């Protein structure tokens, strides 16, 4: 229903949320925000939970 995304970059930091019908379709939308901000890192997520994080 509601997911979360943390930005543990070097300078840019913050959190956000997204509503998707699947962790897969959701991850696709997460690759837009960061990218649009030039944020690149490792994407990790656990089915049990719904928290995403990106480290540069």
């Amino acid at each position: 229903m509601q997911y979360k995304l943390v930005i543990n970059g070097k300078t840019l930091k913050g959190e956000t949320t997204t509503k998707a019908v699947d962790a897969e379709t959701a991850e696709k939308a997460f690759k837009q925000y960061a990218n649009d901000n030039g944020v690149d890192g490792v994407w990790t997520y656990d089915d049990a939970t719904k928290t995403f994080t990106v480290t540069e």
